[PDB]
């Protein structure tokens, strides 16, 4: 059977990509940037806390001095951590809680795959951190999916290779960084945005043990 299922965060466990936008779209606008809408917030999926500024800065090809550039994202993230606050157990998406209390109870390894720094606060919000066995750090692995490294970290982090693991993601880059790790990917969205040559289901409330180990078995 598999013996571990790394997860990422935004879209599978709960979603804080309103927030994120929010306070990226309000940074840029703060400094005279246009550009930041929704359609380039859906690409900031899996995407570091630095890449993402980058990315804002690109749209006016601004340049900034590396104490202005830590200064800017201190500032988003600050404002992004405000809006969170309130994040509590309640927040969990279908299914995920039963699947995290299955995988324990199976002795299968947990681990979070998560471009975000806030991983550690979320989980700890939502009243989810004894599940995790390990939380990948992006600030050690900072490459931005679709690079697998963080997916082969999550997997180091809990003893077990990445081709004995299942990841779980709701982005085609993320999806791209399980299999480029050699986990096996299950998506979560529509097979047009995320493919029709994995495993996709609609919403979390499918992610049971039981559906893990068919697809494994598949
Ligand atoms: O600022 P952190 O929470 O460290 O990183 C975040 O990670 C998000 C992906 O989960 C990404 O969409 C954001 O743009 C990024 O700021
Ligand atoms: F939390 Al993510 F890709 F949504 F790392
Ligand atoms: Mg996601
Ligand atoms: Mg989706």
């Amino acid at each position: 059977m598999f013996k571990a299922v790394l997860f990422d965060l935004n879209g599978v466990i709960t979603d804080t990509a309103e927030y994120h936008f929010r306070a990226w779209k309000a940074l840029a606008e703060e400094i005279g940037i246009n550009g930041v809408d929704r359609q380039f917030n859906e690409q900031l999926k899996g995407v570091s806390r630095e890449d993402s500024l980058q990315k804002i800065l690109d749209l006016a090809d601004k340049k900034v001095s590396a104490e202005e550039f830590k200064e800017l994202a201190k500032r988003k993230n600050d404002n992004y951590v405000k809006m969170i606050q309130d994040v509590s157990p309640a927040d969990v998406y279908p299914g995920i809680l039963q699947l995290l209390k299955d995988l324990r109870s199976n002795k299968i390894k947990i681990a979070l795959a998560s471009a975000s720094k806030n991983g550690p606060f979320l989980l700890e919000r939502m009243n989810l951190t004894g599940y995790f066995d390990a939380i990948a750090d992006p600030a050690e692995v900072a490459a931005s999916k679709p690079a697998p490294d963080i997916f082969i970290a999550a997997a180091h982090a809990v003893g077990v290779a990445p081709s004995e693991s299942i990841g779980l993601e709701d982005s085609q880059a993320g999806i791209q960084a399980i299999k480029d790790s050699g986990a096996l990917p299950i998506g979560v969205g529509r097979p047009e945005d995320l493919g029709d040559d994995i495993v996709i289901v609609p919403d979390t409330s499918h992610y049971t043990l039981e559906f893990l180990k068919e697809v494994w078995l598949q």
